[PDB]
């Protein structure tokens, strides 16, 4: 028993990460195969990043400007080309530590673990979601560009997230390895703000179906709501709407527990319009929206990478 | 910016991870030069739980009844032998990936990253704190036994934790890599209770440091207090009494932020009294205690 906000093991990630170091900016690229991944803001000065124009920039940059390192081994650059707000500079070396890995774009509510890097060095791992606005709230100073998110399915990496910048009020934007960001910002320097955050309603559930599995009852009601009844009291708390989709997706929690996700969903209807009244869940006095149904069913069964 | 609960890179551990299997038993090693370290506990029978006599148990193995696998090779028992709780049993390969390490034993408030195994297979990695009555509030399973705590500060592993058994109320007692067990906990099946727990001050006066740091100053006041009516009140919420120790441990942060500890004291003994009236202090509801005076400098700075 026990319920953790817990992270995959970051090893084959590891193995992956690499300096990059462009003028007088140093960040992190993540090395696959004979490529090196990286913010495309390394090639950017001051000036440059409040109207940068990365095709320009690029043009005038020569293979020996990036300079990466991997550990104590300086790799060499024999290419480098643009996809969206990545820069992609092939090596000679093909990483012989590369995993099994696939490139993926997640969708908001999903979560992933991120492993923090300073210098091309690891420093921590931590589990986060992608928020409904696009954002993360992840936990970076200055040097974590190029800082990616992961998945692991059974030995297969899946980088979902590579870190590009922090917005004013703390929290953090980046694209997914294609170079597309998540939300609507943009690599330069101007006004942007994240838009109005909302609550991951599934993951909640899932978080109370944990709660259940590790004795916590108290919040359990011997009433049902329809789904429409619990989306219209959801989106009075800013809550994100449940589908069809949330509620199959929660069906084997469902069934392991023996709470209905609609006689679920009136636990949780309760809790937001009458709130915890001095109580926790899973010693928390908020309820937590960054464990998803899958990462329950994880976590509350063992499964291994 | 931001301040989330933050685990050290498991790489250089995932490395160690084996399984171990003795008789119907299989839970986790930790395999480093050529010696692998798991509960001695791997050992016992249906009938050997609540009175084991782990010398007279052991004396009756041999090298072949235990069966360590490394990945999908298995390893070649060549000696066994017991140091307190731990059982070392001796390979014939060195593990190449062994990483720079040491055995560290932890005092109670201290944290440290815990690698969930399985089976000799990692499966996650969470941020943990060695509780004030010696247990940890972990995340494990049947089969997580041998998974280790650790604390990578540079490129050294400090070993810290062995997981042994999870206690009547779901929380768990374990060992330092020497095998001596953290609080008055026996790996036997006798009635066994955790102490009533406690929350660790020093570590809330550290998160409430990190609020400043990352611009939450709504819990502040003009107020400061003894150190000693700090703990007459901090005792009445079941918080560990902070000692002068604690008080020079939190000096570089009292300096980064301009708040003294006896002041920022005063801030923690009013959240006490009042609660946070409907607001958060680094997105949590409840005072944290499980990020140290350590952790905040080295998340912050
Ligand atoms: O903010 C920047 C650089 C940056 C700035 C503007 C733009 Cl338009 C872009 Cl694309 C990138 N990265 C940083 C990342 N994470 C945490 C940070 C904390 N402190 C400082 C920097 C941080
Ligand atoms: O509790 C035991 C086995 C055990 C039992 C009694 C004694 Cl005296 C000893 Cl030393 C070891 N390990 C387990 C570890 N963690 C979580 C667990 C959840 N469920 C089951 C087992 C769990
Ligand atoms: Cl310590």
């Amino acid at each position: 028993s026990g319920f953790r906000k817990m992270a995959f093991p970051s090893g084959k990630v590891e193995g992956c990460m690499v300096q990059v170091t462009c003028g007088t900016t140093t960040l992190n690229g993540l090395w696959l195969d004979d490529v090196v991944y990286c913010p495309r803001h390394v090639i950017c000065t001051s000036e440059d990043m409040l109207n940068p124009n990365y095709e320009d920039l690029l043009i005038r940059k020569s293979n020996h400007n990036f300079l990466v390192q991997a550990g104590n081994v300086q790799l060499r650059v024999i290419g480098h080309s643009m996809q969206n707000c990545v820069l992609k500079l092939k090596v000679d070396t093909a990483n012989p530590k590369t995993p099994k890995y696939k490139f993926v774009r997640i969708q908001p509510g999903q979560t992933f673990s991120v492993l923090a890097c300073y210098n091309g060095s690891p420093s921590g791992v931590y589990q986060c979601a992608m928020r409904p606005n696009f954002t993360i709230k992840g936990s970076f100073l200055n040097g974590s560009c190029g800082s990616v998110g992961f998945n692991i399915d059974y030995d297969c990496v899946s980088f979902c997230y590579m870190h590009h910048m922090e917005l004013p009020t703390g929290v953090h934007a980046g694209t997914d390895l294609e170079g597309n960001f998540y939300g609507p910002f943009v690599d330069r320097q101007t006004a942007q703000a994240a838009g109005t955050d909302t609550t991951i309603t599934v993951n909640v559930l899932a978080w109370l179906y944990a709660a259940v599995i590790n004795g916590d009852r108290w919040f359990l009601n011997r009433f049902t709501t329809t789904l429409n009844d619990f989306n219209l009291v959801a989106m009075k708390y800013n809550y994100e709407p449940l589908t069809q989709d949330h509620v199959d997706i929660l069906g084997p929690l469902s069934a392991q527990t023996g709470i209905a996700v609609l006689d679920m969903c009136a636990s949780l209807k309760e809790l937001l319009q009458n709130g915890m009244n001095g109580r926790t869940i899973l010693g928390s006095a908020l309820l937590e929206d960054e464990f998803t149904p899958f990462d329950v069913v994880r976590q509350c069964s063992g499964v291994t990478f």
